[PDB]
């Protein structure tokens, strides 16, 4: 199995969600960036795995689930089987990561991408080890009811460039945003 990574888009006031949806209007190139980054595997014969909480799964429109070309794993302690369209179900983040190591999957998974939401991000970010955060900074405040955990900049180094990631300011629907990549190793 290769790297562990989180990916997220976040407003200036650290918001990621409101009422089961994004706080901002759809940003279609932002979403194409998310798709490209999480689908692209730097290893032949393998695909990437995406891990998400239950609410995130149901927050993605039906037409776009499962996220295609990736193994989709949902986290829940209530569900008895993966949701309609998903591939795997685990009861903790530790369980999900062990599973990638099992022979069912050890040979098939390249990168792992945590794609939401708050609890899953927090636990990954505070777990010792090598971890990258792909963060899109939406450069406006948006009313939100769900927030991204604090990034400790003592541990997470902002990378000065990263292959495949544009460094300049993007804009769609009059909303400016920029891409960042952070890395810790502890
Ligand atoms: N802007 C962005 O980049 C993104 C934003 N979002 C936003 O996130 C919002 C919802 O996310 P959030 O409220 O944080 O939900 P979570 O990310 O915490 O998802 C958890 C859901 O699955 C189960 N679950 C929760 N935590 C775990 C866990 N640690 N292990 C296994 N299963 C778990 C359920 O909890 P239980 O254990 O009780 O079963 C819960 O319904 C959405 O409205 C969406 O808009 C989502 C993705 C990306
Ligand atoms: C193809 C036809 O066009 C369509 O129909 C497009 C539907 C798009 C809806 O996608 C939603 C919606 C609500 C939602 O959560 C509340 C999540 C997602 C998926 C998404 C989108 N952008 C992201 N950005 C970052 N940076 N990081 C992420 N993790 C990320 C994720 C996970």
């Amino acid at each position: 199995v290769g790297s562990l990574n989180c990916i997220v888009a976040v407003s200036q006031n650290m918001g990621i969600g409101k009422n089961g949806d994004l706080p901002w209007p759809p940003l279609r190139n932002e979403f194409r960036y998310f798709q490209r980054m999480t689908t692209t595997s730097s290893v032949e014969g393998k695909q990437n795995l995406v891990i998400m909480g239950k609410k995130t799964w149901f927050s993605i429109p039906e037409k776009n689930r499962p996220l295609k070309g990736r193994i989709n794993l949902v986290l829940s302690r209530e569900l008895k089987e993966p949701p309609q369209g998903a591939h795997f179900l685990s009861r903790s983040l530790d369980d999900a990561l062990k599973l990638t190591e099992q022979p069912e999957l050890a040979n098939k998974v390249d990168m792992v991408w945590i794609v939401g939401g708050s609890s899953v991000y927090k636990e990954a970010m505070n777990h010792p080890g090598h971890l990258k955060l792909f963060v899109t900074r939406i450069m406006q405040d948006f009313e939100s009811d769900t927030f991204f955990p604090e990034i400790d900049l003592e541990k997470y180094k902002l990378l000065p460039e990263y292959p495949g990631v544009l460094s300049d300011v993007q804009e769609e629907k009059g909303i400016k945003y920029k891409f960042e990549v952070y890395e810790k190793n502890d």
